[PDB]
């Protein structure tokens, strides 16, 4: 059985939807897979529950520590200094692997791009899978072009970027290391960014009908960007432990719940909090809040028994995909990562975008203004979101016309969701004719 090699960047949302390609090239197609992660530190209990869980046509390897101590910032230049420092003993594992089983293909993400060149002399073919939309693959191509033309921070161009076949896009809501064109991670995406040109080619999670315009430019306006192979969504099944949620989803009325969640890596202050509970509380409305710490001792005086009838607050961790797959669930406040914006996307849910940081804000404004699935609260002078906007935003997702709208719409891309994954859908069918090329 042919192998695929696949290097994830460090960090569990870049490990958890390359593990997720992984399942799927392994359950429709006759590979195995070999998963090479460099590593800042030894193992966590995370990443050996999520490797050690996987089918065994996928082994995992860790590759030899880089030592922390001879790395002297943003998230972004870490995991390129770990690349960089892992690029032997990658060289090396790839080596072996080569001579002992038929290496047909390399898959990294958007940081792994060191790799291409190392690869393509050793006779394997590298890919990007892209882990977020077209339209930030299109922003990320035009970045070059974009930083010659404009000389001031980009929060300070009071015209947006307007890239062909998507919604405009104001400065201020570009990609988290475009905004201080002085650090370092501003020039490492640049640098990453320009050997995205070195790729056999580039999946993207997405699909045709939820982003057409940002495909077609992609695919037609440059022959300078490598083939671009729409293949989503491709999502997390849900079915592994857990939690009284259901139990508790199970005695509420059709689309009625607000679930709420930001994720592992979306932190709130006290304040915030507190003001989200009132808000939650003071709308009316059902909800299931997952509610991490700024076990409930530092939420709002009386605020849990007063809302007993009506909302559950989870600790830490909820079942995402359960929650959004159960008729209860009519709406979904969240940060606006894309698995999570995938995952309400083919359950018919839609959203309130509160973005907090990476591509969030990007996929907020085409969420809102473009695809228009999703409502947005106003924050005060301050950045805080108030408990009365909270309110309202409820109010209008759960039962006003812009909710409404919204539910249909996002009902709409569900049912393009479903159609593109089936067995003779556009993703199914691309990612077979390019897995088929490598096969042999
Ligand atoms: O209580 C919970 C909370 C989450 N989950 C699951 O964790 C996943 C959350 O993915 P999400 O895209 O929202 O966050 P993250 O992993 O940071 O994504 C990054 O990477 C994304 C692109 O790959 C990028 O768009 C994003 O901004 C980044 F953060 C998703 O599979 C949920 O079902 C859960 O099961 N229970
Ligand atoms: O620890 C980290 C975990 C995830 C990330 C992701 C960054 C990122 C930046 C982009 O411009 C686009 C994108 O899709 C993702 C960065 C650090």
């Amino acid at each position: 059985a042919p192998l695929i090699v696949i290097v994830p960047s460090p960090g569990m949302g870049h490990l958890i939807p390359l593990v997720e390609f992984a399942k799927v090239l392994v359950s429709r197609f006759h590979f195995s897979v070999s998963l090479l992660l460099p590593t800042t530190a030894q193992p966590t209990k995370a990443q050996t529950t999520l490797l050690n869980s996987l089918p065994s046509s996928v082994s995992h390897n860790f590759l030899p520590t880089v030592d922390p101590a001879h790395l002297p910032v943003a998230h972004e230049v870490t995991i390129s200094l770990t690349h960089a420092h892992s690029l032997s003993s990658i060289r090396a594992a790839l080596g072996s692997l080569a001579q002992q089983a038929q290496v047909v293909a390399l898959i990294t993400d958007l940081f792994g791009t060191g790799l291409y060149t190392v690869a393509r002399d050793l006779g394997i073919p590298p890919y990007l899978y892209f882990t977020s939309t077209a339209m930030c693959l299109l922003f990320l191509f035009h970045l070059p072009k974009l930083d010659e033309t404009v000389s001031c921070e980009y929060r300070d161009m009071p015209e947006p970027l307007v890239l062909p076949g998507c919604v405009p896009l104001h400065g201020k809501d570009f990609v988290d290391p475009a905004q201080d064109r002085q650090d370092q991670a501003y020039h490492v995406l640049l640098d990453h960014v320009k050997r995205y040109v070195l790729a056999e080619g580039i999946f993207v999670n997405t699909f045709v009908d939820l982003e057409p315009g940002a495909i077609k430019t992609l695919q037609t306006e440059d022959p300078n960007v490598p083939p671009v192979y729409p293949v989503g969504p491709i999502i997390q099944s849900g079915l592994d432990d857990d939690s009284d949620c259901l139990k508790w989803l199970d005695r509420q009325p059709s689309g009625s719940v607000l679930f709420v969640s930001f994720g592992s890596g979306g932190t709130l202050s006290n304040e915030q909090l507190n003001e989200l509970a009132i808000g939650l509380e003071i709308s009316g409305h059902r909800f299931l809040w997952v509610v991490r710490s700024p076990p409930f001792g530092f939420l709002p005086t009386g605020f849990v028994d007063r809302i007993k009838d009506r909302g559950l607050l989870v600790p830490s961790w909820a079942p995402q995909i359960k929650v959004l797959s159960h008729g209860s669930t009519g709406g979904f406040l969240t940060h606006c990562g894309w698995n999570s914006t995938l995952e309400s996307i083919v359950n018919g849910v839609p959203l309130i975008v509160w973005p907090l940081y990476a591509e969030q804000r990007m996929n907020a404004v085409m969420l809102n203004q473009g695809l228009k699935v999703a409502l947005r609260p106003n924050a005060s002078q301050r950045g805080l979101v108030e408990a009365d906007e909270i309110a309202r935003v409820v109010k209008e997702l759960m039962d006003g016309d812009e909710g409404k709208k919204a539910r249909y719409k996002m009902r709409e891309l569900s049912d393009s969701a479903k159609r593109v994954t089936s067995e003779n859908g556009e993703s199914t069918k691309l990612l077979s004719e390019v897995a088929s090329k490598w096969s042999q």
